[PDB]
DNA sequence: CATGACGTTCCT
DNA sequence: CATGACGTTCCT
């Protein structure tokens, strides 16, 4: 059975998915088709540039429609090529039931008619210039109307969106409402006071009253940042602010008692006037980034009984000459008691010490702490052991130095209890007495920073607690048998890109270290291009995961018997990752000395040419083996061997012609296969027995395949339909003729 | 007409190269086939065990032959495949021409007989365990022997190469022997005095007396090196060496008088005596590394007077456990006159200063100084303003942290005086260290931890600076001055300063660029370049730009900002746009592109469209890459007229047709990469059926479709241009004969 | 026959 | 029916 609304693919919950079918019209689906099951339909990034009263018309039921990026006005076309969509006066009317509708990124001019079944409507990157009464005629049931980007400088209009006084007031159910890039400089009048949320960043509304926010009192989140920009941080075109601007009343937010969000970021803002927040009880989060306030955050008195904040960013508020020695917050940020995270970054000061945080250091919900980024070139680290509730530290881009004058094989630390992120810094050794206070540290980061140190059991004494240490993008020469053995509860060490020494040709290296970390579950040697003078041998009862890709086992295997055994000892591996390994050739002898505990094996982007499958029986615990982006011809030379409990076999991007019949009959237990990107010209059932619906997963894509009238692979992959990923559309054809580079369903074969 | 040798390829100078075409018997030619011709055949890496007398017996003129890999001993073979190579008797007879032979990698036992024109035979990692008088009979031309190989870890044997006492002196005009890793451990008797090359190098000869060399008197080149190894240096598997040895005895090489080069590395020596190089008059080159002469080299005479020295290595002649605090050559090295290159690294010692190297200072003919990997952490560079001679200092892979207590970018090889100081540990730079240094025209600091926000004031001394490489730092460009202070530059690599770069919402500035008025190429590669730079790249001298590895897809798409980046690159002709996230380009943005440009590189980026006219807009463009994109057709128009491109590569894209007269217009196009695309066909009409001025097209790697097609005569016509023809040009379809060469049947 | 096309965008 | 095969090796 066909899929059932070619050319696109049904997906989940009633989603009819056309996206990038570089489809010029709606398709109208078969009599046939479920139609009435359709809930959604997606036809994002098509070129349909002119929408009838007929198109959805058949879809009884539609709730939810995208038309995004399919007639994008010149500005925003890659090529500025213009567009004008044209909507015949039913095109939606004829939906009653559609809640949900995005036209955004089309060249429009006025809002069509629209059901007033209507819940969400976004009408962003248009060419709509104007909102009046009629414009969203009868839609009571609609809450979100975005509208955002129909006048800035990627789509111009020579004026201002002109949202006519009262507008919008139809709109009793209105929550959401949307207005940023429309070069607006006023707010509208008399917006409905239904509102929750009121977004206007990035116009140029310079001035604002309490008159401006009328009635406004059920406002929950209220952004009016990005209106009075200070261009010396701009990435994109900016206009200049003049400098008497912004003009805030003091009383502009007093009345809206319910504000729980507030966004002032990009203002030009050198002052903070403490009325300003006054009447906002329930105001939790804070955002004055990217303004002047670098004196301000010193004398403050502003954040005085704030005790209900729980989020405040003064990132980038950095003068435009200048670092400061010395930073000193305002007492009145001792008043944040309910305050978890603070975002500081951008601000640039070269000396952290106690007096720079002393009035956040007792509050006691402070978890996050943002750093980064402030030329920091003296920091005492101690100032943090008393903190009560911090989690989290970002020290990361500083120029600290030393003391004071994928998750399979790598965990991530976002779950630990404290965490110091000291990447991108400018240590070249590490010192222990800049870590004497950080005893409770769960996971340390000191990635890319220019460490060169030969460790040996000395540096890192203090952290009794730490678990997850990170020394990726260094310098350190590993040879001491001690590394390492200093940190008591070391579960993860990362000690990727670190080659610099490894690549000394002629100087030794010695990783049995290895063996001395009692509690080590994963470790990464990966992209050292180890290759020569190391150990023969490692070795560890604990390990669980390493990765070592991007060395040269190549070089090192081919070294008579010195290296054959290399990951033997690794008693308790479950994954190994030999992926870039230049490897051009495997023994099975190789393959039965790694560790019978392996239950993953990546071998991707090799030059293996040839894989002997029946070694496969050597890793009896083996589930999932990965050969993507090698050189096999074939998938011949045996076949997968039996009792194997392979679930996962990966053989995309190799240069495989022909699977002999039967090749994955004997894996019982296998369920996802990806034979992407080969030199498949057919798909035969004979691969699997003609017993391939236990596979969850067949991809098939990027194969020449022959579309000739009857070829075994249309009847099978419509048995398997399931489990082919892209079906209606990534499965395309090599071959005959003009069929080349077509979907196998562009035709009926 | 066909290929004349398929399956093999004619190459220049009479060569059929068979070579990695997986045969199992040498090929019989056409009847046709011009034989005569056919001066060398190559059969490497095969898979030939079994030759035959009638195999090369009708190539009348054949001089060289190579069968090297056919039929590999199991220790060399990749699995650990056995293989044994059979010779009929008149295999080699048949070719009474037969100058130069090479049978090594192969699995046999004797050697074969061989014609009395031979005049290089190479028989290495063969399983051949004895040389007999009959064993190369009537080979009186014979000059070069090569057997090396034959019993060591790789393929072993279980006892030594036994060489007969006399063997081979019937092999009268023979000047190199090469008996290398054959497990002996005696010198073979009454070796031909003929000899000038005599190469042992790890055997197991660990005793050496004049009695071993009786006779050798035309000795030019002795190797007797890693006979008596140090296992702590080695990256291969070793036999340790009894202590008790080497023993050499003082007068072991004092009848060499035309002795020009000795071997004694990986000797496990700790003493010279001075007595082994005393009379050899015409010694230029010496090799004493990788022994333990650390404390030997502070106090020997053994250099002493040896005033025709031209080249000394003492490199890894290391203790064990320590680094030295402290170096100081012997005097001796003061009487090296004729020095020309000292190799000194991987000794390890801490400090380099004036007393160090004093007995080298004035050296008149000293030119090139290897220092690296010595773990240096404190170096006065000073002490090398006034060697009179240098050319040439590595530094590099050492721990030096400041002063003490090709068209896209040149290289150095030409300049007068180089310093190499990659791959240590400068995290600024301060002019101190280099102040007495201004002579210097190239200084490489690639790999160091240089973090500096550079501001015209770090270089200051170098004022005949041409070459600079700051690849792989740190550093923070936005001071306007950064690298005025340098008068003569003309060259920059930057390349690989990603990481300021990388630190989001925080400026950088390249506007000193356009201070540097010398500046011939620039390097701003791989530092992933997106946001907040300066707008404008200018200058009026700069020649070539890489800015490759970037993010021009994100500059370009921000508005109008970055458009006009390269417009001021008034001279620019070679810019490298590789690997910059593309998705799209604009015309407009094309011409805004220097007009004098004449290559553009725009390999690896993600284009599935190119405007073809736009290329009127550079009118000087000669070279346009494009290879590894996502093209999926050429078409759009065609190349447009007046095109000055004479290089075109559309490599590795997705391309599965090509319109008709596409590249008709394209009057001075010499070289088209077509290869690793999806094209089914080869057209003559692509071109207008004007293809001969072509003398590069590619079209491997494409799934051409062999059906009794155009390409077959059309391929045939333009072959001469056709790179790998016989073997690479291969078929996708239909059936069995995917992935075979279009020849392997008759089309 | 006042319209196509480009292309995984868009963010600031 | 005492043999094939693997592959761009080899270096120390
Ligand atoms: C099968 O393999 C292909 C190609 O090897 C996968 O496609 C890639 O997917 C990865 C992430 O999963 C992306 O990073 C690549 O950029 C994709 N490239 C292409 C060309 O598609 C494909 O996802 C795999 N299939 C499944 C079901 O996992
Ligand atoms: C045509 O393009 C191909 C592929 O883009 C070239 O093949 C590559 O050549 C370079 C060396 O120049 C190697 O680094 C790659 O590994 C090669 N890859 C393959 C698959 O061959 C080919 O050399 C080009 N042809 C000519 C005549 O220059
Ligand atoms: C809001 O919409 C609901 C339907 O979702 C409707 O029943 C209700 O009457 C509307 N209220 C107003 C004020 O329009
Ligand atoms: C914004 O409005 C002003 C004044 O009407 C106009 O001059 C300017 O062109 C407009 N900006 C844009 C991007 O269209
Ligand atoms: C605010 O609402 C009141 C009645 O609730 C009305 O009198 C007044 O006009 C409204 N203000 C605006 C600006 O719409
Ligand atoms: C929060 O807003 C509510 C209305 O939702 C208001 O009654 C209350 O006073 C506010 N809370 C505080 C602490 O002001
Ligand atoms: C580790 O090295 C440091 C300095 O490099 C040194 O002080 C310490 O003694 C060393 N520790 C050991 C165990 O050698
Ligand atoms: C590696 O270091 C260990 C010290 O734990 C030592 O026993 C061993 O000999 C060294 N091996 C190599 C190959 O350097
Ligand atoms: C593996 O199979 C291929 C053909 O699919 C064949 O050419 C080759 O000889 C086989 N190799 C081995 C070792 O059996
Ligand atoms: C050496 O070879 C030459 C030709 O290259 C030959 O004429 C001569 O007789 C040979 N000499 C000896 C000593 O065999
Ligand atoms: C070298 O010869 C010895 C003694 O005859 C023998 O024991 C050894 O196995 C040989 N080595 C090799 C690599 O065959
Ligand atoms: C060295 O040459 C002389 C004759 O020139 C000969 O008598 C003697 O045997 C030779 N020595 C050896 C070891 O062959
Ligand atoms: C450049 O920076 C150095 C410190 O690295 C400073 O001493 C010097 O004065 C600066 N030079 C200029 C020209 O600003
Ligand atoms: C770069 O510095 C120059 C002055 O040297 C200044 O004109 C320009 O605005 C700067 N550009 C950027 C992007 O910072
Ligand atoms: C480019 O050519 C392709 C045919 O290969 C065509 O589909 C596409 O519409 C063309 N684009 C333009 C801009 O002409
Ligand atoms: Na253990």
């Amino acid at each position: 059975t066909l899929p059932p609304f070619l050319p696109c693919e049904l997906q989940p919950h009633g989603l009819v998915n056309c996206n990038w079918l570089f489809l010029k019209s709606v398709p109208h689906f078969s009599a046939a088709a479920p139609r009435d099951n359709v809930t959604s339909l997606s036809l994002l990034s098509n070129r349909i540039h002119h929408l009838h009263d007929s198109d959805f018309a058949q879809l009884s039921n539609l709730q939810k429609l995208n038309l995004k990026w399919n007639c994008p006005p010149a500005g925003l076309s890659p090529m500025h090529f213009p567009c004008h969509m044209t909507i015949e006066p039913n095109t939606f009317l004829a939906v009653p039931t559609l809640e949900e509708l995005n036209l955004s990124y089309n060249g429009i001019t006025t809002v069509p008619a629209l059901p007033s079944s209507l819940v969400s409507l976004i009408l962003s990157r248009t060419n709509i210039l104007q909102l009046d009464p009629t414009s969203l005629t009868g839609l009571h049931a609609l809450r979100f109307l975005y509208m955002d980007g129909n006048c800035y400088y990627k789509n111009p209009c020579g004026r201002a969106l002109e949202v006519a006084p009262g507008a919008l007031l139809g709109l009793g159910n209105l929550t959401h409402l949307s207005l940023k890039y429309n070069n607006l400089t006023t707010v509208p009048r008399s917006l409905p006071p239904s509102l929750e949320y009121l977004l206007l960043s990035y116009n140029h509304i310079v001035t604002l009253a309490p008159e401006d926010l009328a009635n406004l009192t059920a406002l929950r989140v209220l952004d009016v940042g990005g209106n009075c920009r200070r261009c010396d941080h701009a990435r994109n075109p900016c206009v200049e602010c003049p400098h008497k601007f912004p003009q805030l009343h003091s009383d502009t937010f007093s009345h809206l008692s319910r504000l729980e969000g507030l966004v002032l970021k990009d203002s030009s803002l050198y002052q903070l006037n403490p009325r300003w927040f006054r009447g906002l009880g329930n105001l939790t989060v804070l955002d004055l980034s990217e303004n002047f306030l670098y004196d301000c955050i010193t004398k403050t008195k502003a954040f005085q009984g704030l005790a209900q904040l729980r989020r405040l960013n003064l990132s980038f508020n950095y003068h435009k000459k200048v670092s400061f020695a010395h930073l000193t917050l305002a007492p009145s940020f001792g008043s944040l008691l309910s305050l978890q995270e603070l975002d500081m970054h951008g601000i640039f000061f070269r000396s952290l010490s106690q007096k720079t945080l002393q009035p956040l250091a007792r509050l006691p919900m402070l978890q996050r702490l943002y750093l980064q980024m402030n030329f920091i070139n003296q920091a005492q680290l101690g100032i943090f052991k008393d903190f009560p509730g911090l989690r989290y530290i970002d020290l990361s881009d500083n120029r600290i130095s030393g003391a004071v004058e994928s998750e399979d094989f790598m965990p991530s630390c976002k779950n630990l209890s404290f965490t110091l992120d000291l990447s991108r810094n400018n240590l070249v050794t590490v010192q222990p007495e800049m870590f004497a206070q950080l005893s409770r540290l769960q996971c340390l980061r000191l990635s890319h920073n220019s460490i060169s140190q030969a460790v040996n059991g000395s540096q890192f004494v203090p952290l009794t607690s730490l678990q997850v240490l990170d020394l990726s993008h260094n310098k350190l020469d590993l040879y001491h048998g001690r590394s390492f053995t200093e940190l008591p509860r070391l579960e993860a060490l990362d000690l990727s890109y670190n080659s610099q020494p490894f690549s000394m040709r002629g100087v030794g290296h010695n990783l049995s270290f290895v063996a001395q970390l009692p509690t080590l579950r994963y470790l990464s040697l990966a992209h050292n291009g180890i290759h020569s003078r190391v150990s023969q041998q490692l070795c560890s009862t604990s390990l669980w995961a390493l990765d070592f890709s991007g060395n040269s086992l190549s070089q090192m295997w081919a070294e008579g018997d010195l290296y054959l055994r290399f990951f033997q000892g690794l008693r308790s591996l479950i994954r190994l990752d030999l992926s870039q390994n230049r490897l051009h050739t495997l023994l099975p002898c190789t393959l039965g000395n790694l560790p019978k505990s392996l239950q993953l094996l990546r071998l991707r982007n090799n030059y293996l040419a040839f894989f002997n499958w029946s070694s496969l029986t050597l890793l009896p615990n083996l589930e999932t083996l990965d050969l993507a982006g090698n050189q096999l011809k074939a998938l011949s030379n045996g076949s997968l061997p039996s009792g194997t409990q392979l679930q996962r076999l990966d053989v995309s991007r190799n240069s495989i012609i022909f699977v002999v019949p039967g090749f994955f009959a004997l894996a019982t237990r296998l369920r996802e296969l990806n034979l992407s990107a080969n030199a498949l010209r057919t798909v035969e059932p004979s691969w699997f027995g003609f017993l391939a619906g236990s596979l969850e997963v067949l991809d098939v894509s990027a194969n020449p395949l022959h579309c000739a009238c009857g070829a075994a692979f249309v009847d099978f992959l419509l048995q398997v339909q399931a489990a082919v990923p892209g079906l209606p559309s990534r499965v395309k054809c090599g071959s005959p003729g003009q069929l080349q580079g077509r979907s196998i369903f562009a035709q009926d074969l």
